[PDB]
């Protein structure tokens, strides 16, 4: 009973003391993850004796590598008390928190293992990138977060031809936008995948203005655009809201069952 | 029985497997011509021996070309097969589908047409604008798309009182922000038309910032715009909304008579 | 009966056929006033002889003025028809439509008694301005807006109110964030009243960019401010949208008792 | 029962008309002390004598400190009414509405106490924004108002783990945004913290546009974020909706149930 009991443990903390204190003790280390891996690439300041203004991350280095090397520690502790713990190994590998949790810790040993070509350009950033899945590991640390997940994965395949045809009107909005707006003076309209950011900042009513129509058929179409737009932040409301409406329903009518 | 045989196949796809996989290398070739589209505006690079960066339709003319003329055959093949074998000739070719057919494969034969003129300018760009077209085909590959274009025809009366609605605010407000704002310091607004492209930009809560007040009757009449903007973008939901609702709940009825 | 005969013939157009012609020639003259008026500020060329180039409204003074005066004599002769053939001339005189009526006519009508003054500024931009008053005389010809009137007269006193809670936040954001900005160099935050153009782009989720936050403890209040926005993008939909469902099934159901 | 005789007369100012019209001396009063605020920043004029425009709080810095302390003498006078005359002292003190009137009125006591340190630079500022407060002494003078707080306090959970995701949201976004951006010249996306204000601005669907993506990777997750941004534009609402429909229905079931 020793497998299940750690397994009921991890699945349920909030059953005995011991396991939801872990459990607050993995919160904890997660957030200090997140937090250090936000608060590394501050500039910190000038740090007399070189020019550049150092990030947090690299004239603190060897603290920042402590802590990062702790959490992922903690991490994989964790996964491998999960993993040889659990009723069915396989069933958890392949499940997404699994995943999540691998590829989290991973980037940490790919760093130690790239420590010989410790001048490796764009990878790293990919590996630093990666880490910001750390995050996702609150999702153990709610309970509406999965009824929003379980709601969108109803919705799929609807948002997902929502989706579509917002992707034909992005191409057929930034084929005109292009073909109007290609003969200005130093437009930014080079291309159509160029015209493709004016289209997706126009129809969600971004308006960041870097790209603005210069022409009197550019305006035409943007203004065509900029209403498409106001109908766009409202083509996903009704689907989502009455799928996850209906969830929610269903959700008490289990409740009222087992009552 | 040949001819209603053919029609068989092609409007309802899945009755047969010569008809889907006939039907999914249409789709696939439709992909393909919309692709190289977009594609053939790109940049490719420097080409040495030639200072400007010449797109990819410009480059590799010739294959661009010929991509397009095997699209274009596959296009008219179709179209021919499908007029040729219809119940009803005529009412095929008045149909929207036909038209959008023949608008999207006929740039290219005015393009071999005007292969004498072969400086043409202007006209061949709104001609490979109306190649957009082909994406539309797509309507063919969808069901909740037909859902949307009825509920949008169902539609068509009370949004275009909201359109005329939304276009006399547009002209009051352009107007006021004229009058208010022609006299600043190389100011946008040198017309009424001028402020058009201010006022849709901020109703739709745009604010690309090309066009801004400079002056406190300005300002005043810009808030009230985005005050109104902010309706805006709430007007047209309810009446989309209910209406794709009703229709929704008509064809499940309709269903469940069926069954 | 004739002063009745012709009242029933202004107010529902449809009985007659003469009625219902002269409908839509008032109609069409409304709506070539405004197009008129829309042009007339467009510049059209050069006008060889003069650097400046000049509006259509006064290289072309004449025509727009023959025009302007057609259209007033049309709607000031249609004023007096309606005023002389009313049931109770003095509830005429005081309705919505009649004041409406006036003060789109009274512009012109100043504008010939200033003519001795006719190097007035200013004043008869106001006049101008207040020309726009013409498109209103669009609302007798719908009535899908005079339902949105009422809805609008039903929800007076709740819009009322959210635009003071609007207003009380707007007080709120622009002072912490001229506190919070006035230090910054060359800021546009010179006075709280400058940012309130800050705060109302900003909770519209506008955005124009002119004016943004330099400082830290700035960009937080605006973080929040953005984020107030959001939630001000749907506190008028549900007072709204309910008060007008309600007078929708309301009329639906008098129309059912009238059956 | 003379101070249960004032309680009521504050409590409810409608019972009589002595309490009624104090009531309303109070309300004019707030209303001269926050536009007294909002007009003192405004710089009234070039004030011969000195370069720099002055603001109104300073050229008429005495008149401002008069109609200041009158406001401040009226404020304080009713909180010693009000806590002198209620039937719980404690109760009062520790209300919500006690300690706005208190931190509304005690920044005047501490400029009257640093009248010797004149020269005090900072904590002035943040005393002149914390006297912005006086507009929340508004929340008496409405009734909507308080089921509007009533409603924010039955979502505080809900919001509170809303604003959470929509927190990790920003923390991935900005991740992303950062490192696909950092390497681009004289960027923005100086840190992690500094893509903070380019998330929280593209997911409101504000778009500024001073910090906007340069490179092909941070547009493509610009299009993302602010597609994500549709959606929080629409995340609140439904339980914000609900949750106030909610208390609607069960206001209107109490009113029945007292009638
Ligand atoms: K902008
Ligand atoms: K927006
Ligand atoms: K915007
Ligand atoms: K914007």
């Amino acid at each position: 009973t020793a497998r299940q009991r750690v397994w009921r443990a991890f699945e349920n903390p909030h059953t005995s003391t011991m396991a939801l204190v872990f459990y607050y003790v993995t919160g904890f280390f997660i957030a200090v993850s997140v937090i250090a891996n936000v608060v590394e690439t501050v500039p910190c300041g000038s740090s007399p004796g070189h020019i550049k203004e150092l990030p947090c991350g690299e004239r603190y280095a060897v603290a920042f590598f402590c802590l990062d090397t702790a959490c992922v520690m903690i991490f994989t502790v964790e996964y491998l008390l999960r993993l040889a713990a659990a009723p069915s190994r396989y069933r958890f590998v392949r499940s997404v928190m699994s995943i999540i949790d691998v590829v989290a810790i991973l980037p940490y040993y790919i760093g130690l293992v790239m420590t010989d070509n410790e001048d490796v350009s764009g990878a790293f950033v990919t590996l630093r990138v990666f880490r910001v899945f750390r995050i996702f590991k609150f999702s153990r640390h709610s309970q509406g977060l999965r009824i929003l997940g379980y709601t969108l994965k109803s919705c799929a395949s609807e948002l997902g031809f929502l989706l579509f045809s917002l992707t034909m009107a992005i191409i057929i909005f930034a084929t005109v936008m292009f073909y109007a707006e290609k003969g200005s003076s130093a437009s930014k309209f080079t291309s159509i995948p160029a015209a493709f950011w004016y289209t997706i900042v126009t129809m969600t009513t971004l308006g960041y203005g870097d790209m603005v129509p210069k022409t009197i058929a550019g305006k035409i179409f943007g203004s065509i655009c900029s209403l498409s737009g106001v109908l766009v932040i409202a083509l996903p409301v009704p689907v989502i809201v009455s799928n996850f409406s209906r969830i929610y329903h269903q959700n008490q009518r289990a409740d009222k069952r087992r009552a």
